[PDB]
């Protein structure tokens, strides 16, 4: 297929990468992913502007205007054919000779981009997925979407092992997000989630269920829950680009109230439903 | 010159990193750096132990063993003709299609390793240097020498910023290394460094440094200092495969006891020297 390689939409064949490319030798580098549904982006400019923020709060210069980057991104599907899958494309500071501080001859950026053909996952919003929960050993700065990602590796490698979905994340018991996505408990109509500060990653798809549920008017409280309080929810799920709302459904043998998915997690996802092109 | 490309010493212009090397997503990889002294590897059965005791850690077993690799770093220091300098290599786990969980199939890892000149820092050991504290915010693991190393570029960013040569870093008010040094400080004789735990990578010039000590019979405790004892020592300095044994005379402003290098720092210096081919 074709690959976005800085501003150039190349066949895939002619990309080649740097072994002294920042991101190769210090993660040193900033991502997104951005789904596509029959042929249209979904959240794009969300998504450009959190990369933006994310390489900002790093020190990287993106080199170019975030319209010219929603263009090379918009030619990238035409050219692929994509009609449902997603868009994943990734900024590194650039290749320099290996040091760590930031090179001191102003190098450009890297940037990489493809996509994937890939269905909606619609037996898992329907019947529901198992979690995990794993000990949250990432660094301080969870708020930028970075490469280093060895932290959520290793917790999705260990939920992919116990055969789970996905990986729930804690600070001493405090239920921060998942490996590669935002938790969400419901108790009594109420919707909790952890406050978006460094610890965790703010989620476009969080955001858009918060907003979905003011707009079906269901009290939202950003305050954190324990791995404890999280088994005692009358629902639970998960949220991200690509798995949009996954009812969790059973975490380490203990079912959420009845092992099957809740009426509140439903009404979200057809509210979810109208947001989709 | 010539890379190391897997088990093939090759032109530098003909390796091809790909896109999807785990290495370049998610920094999933590790890495060493051995220093080179008039053609001669020092410390080289040290380095490969640590670099295949790094890569079990986080389960990437390397294709090739101690001894095929020894022989693969010897014919890349005589292809390059090095004579002071150091070697870097890296291993990562592999090229797979993008997901956080390992390859459910079986991809081989990925190694690169390369040269570069580089001379003895003789000021900085004679004359010492500036340094600055910075918060550490690092991840939990930091006894695995990995490729996630973004917290550890932007400490150095800001240490270069001040005019200083290294971050020394600190937890809960705690001295724990530098962005790339382990740190010393001398105070009435005695030796203190902080213990070799998930805080602190055990670096290998921080280990013969600790046997100069034993054998001029200076007393050695690993234990935590915070960083206004570090400011009230006799003495203080960092140590790294590259840094050798470098004075610090100066934290923020403030002078280590006369700022000038200390007795006790002097004659670990001579001892080292003792070491070296
Ligand atoms: C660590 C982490 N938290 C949360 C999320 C959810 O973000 P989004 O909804 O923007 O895809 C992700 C993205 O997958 C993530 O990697
Ligand atoms: C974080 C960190 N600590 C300590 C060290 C010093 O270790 P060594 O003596 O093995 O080079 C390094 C070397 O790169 C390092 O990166």
């Amino acid at each position: 297929g074709y690959t976005l390689w800085n501003d150039q939409i190349v066949k895939d064949e002619e990309v080649k990468i740097d072994k002294e490319d920042r991101g190769y030798q210090f993660g040193d580098g900033v991502y997104e992913v951005v789904k596509v549904y029959n042929g249209e982006m979904f959240t794009v400019n969300e998504h450009i502007d959190r990369l933006y923020a994310s390489a900002e709060k790093i020190r990287i210069t993106i080199p170019y205007t975030k319209d010219k980057f929603h263009q090379l991104l918009h030619e990238l599907v035409e050219k692929n054919e994509l009609n449902t899958g997603h868009i994943y494309f990734q900024v590194t500071r650039g290749t320099s000779p290996r040091a760590h501080q930031f090179p001191e001859n102003t190098v450009k950026p890297v940037i990489i981009g493809y996509t994937k053909e890939n269905p909606r996952p619609l037996e898992n919003l329907e019947k529901g997925v198992k979690a995990t929960f794993v000990e949250d050993i990432r660094w301080l700065r969870c708020d930028i979407k970075s490469l280093n990602l060895l932290g959520a590796v290793l917790a999705k490698q260990e939920a992919h092992e116990k055969g789970c979905y996905e990986a729930i994340l804690h600070r001493n018991n405090t239920v921060t997000e998942g490996s590669s996505s935002n938790v969400f408990g419901i108790k009594d109509g109420i919707l909790y989630t952890h406050p978006a500060n460094n610890m965790i990653l703010k989620g476009i798809t969080r955001d858009v269920v918060i907003a979905c549920a003011n707009e079906i008017n269901m009290p939202v409280k950003e305050i954190p829950f324990t791995t404890h309080e999280a088994l005692k929810m009358d629902e639970l799920f998960v949220t991200s680009t690509t798995s949009e709302i996954t009812p969790v459904i059973e975490i380490d043998g203990k079912l959420i109230r009845d092992g099957k998915v809740g009426e509140w997690t439903r009404k979200l996802q057809k509210q979810f439903e109208t947001k989709i092109p």
